[PDB]
């Protein structure tokens, strides 16, 4: 607990002059050395479920061999509000491996859904999440629906300790097949959402992947990350922020500093 004291008073003034909560996880996996701020509470996932979503795509492909490469064909009550890379597939379809990359690299919407009805939809993805050890994560909706992050409810939530645990074994452990895993890596690695985020809070020379989420109200954002120090082991963090009122906005800024707060807690 002593990493986690040495950084409790600047993180509360972080959340202070946010004006609402943040969440923060960090891990060491040199060391095993942690950063914990508010890690068990629960906040609303918003888009960052999409980066679960495409490890469960990749754990299914272990067992039905050529999944990824499978055309999907859908139709114009398929697109939701930001699909940016499906809509422009409409005409032709696309694979499963692409719709996976673009749920995580563009938080694409119609992506995430056809995705979430091949494995199931939300009680699926969840079924994944437990399947490896992760008893907090919850998906309950769909897009867009997913995104109300009303206070207090639990639906469509994590916590930043499960995130980060469950993030370091897809990516690091061995939930994921060798392959898999890399895939999921390299899908993570040519995220375009989140350059101002955990990306910002890390050195130039840094290898990261991250997914982000962002519900539009409730000043609820965040972000995970897989990052590596040149030449040392990896560190895996995740930062997830919310606010009392719906008007409330998010705060990118917030999230880097946050960032920041872990990494130096951690001594790097
Ligand atoms: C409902 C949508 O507003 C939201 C979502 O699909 O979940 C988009 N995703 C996120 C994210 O943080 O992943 C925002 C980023 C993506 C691209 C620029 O803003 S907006």
């Amino acid at each position: 607990h002593m990493l986690t004291n040495l950084v409790a008073e600047p993180f509360a003034k972080l959340e202070q002059d946010f004006g609402g909560s943040i969440g923060v996880y960090a891990m060491d996996t040199g060391s095993g050395a942690t950063v914990s701020y508010r890690a068990e509470e629960r906040f609303p996932l918003c888009s960052s479920f999409k980066g679960f979503l495409a490890a469960a795509v990749l754990a299914r492909s272990q067992q039905q061999a050529g999944l990824l490469d499978t055309p999907i064909r859908y139709g114009k009550n398929a697109l939701v509000p930001w699909s940016p890379i499906s809509e422009k597939y409409l005409t032709t379809g696309m694979t499963v491996a692409e719709l996976s990359a673009a749920a995580v690299q563009y938080s694409d919407n119609a992506a995430a859904n056809l995705l979430l009805k091949e494995l199931g939809g939300p009680a699926g993805l969840t079924a994944f999440m437990r399947s490896i050890g992760d008893t907090t994560f919850r998906l309950d909706r769909w897009e867009l629906e997913l995104n109300s992050a009303i206070p207090g409810d639990a639906r469509d939530t994590s916590s930043p300790r499960a995130v980060t645990e469950s993030l370091q074994k897809l990516t690091l452990g061995s939930a994921l097949a060798a392959p898999q895993r890399q895939q999921f890596v390299d899908w993570l690695k040519g995220n375009t959402t989140g350059n101002h985020r955990i990306r910002a809070a890390v050195p130039a020379d840094w290898a990261v992947g991250d997914k982000t989420g962002t519900c539009g109200v409730y000043g609820t954002a965040n972000d995970y990350a897989v990052v590596w120090p040149t030449g040392r082991a990896p560190i895996v963090l995740a930062v997830y922020t919310r606010a009392p009122n719906k008007d409330d906005k998010h705060s990118e800024a917030v999230i880097a500093a946050a960032a920041r707060l872990a990494l130096e807690g951690l001594g790097v």
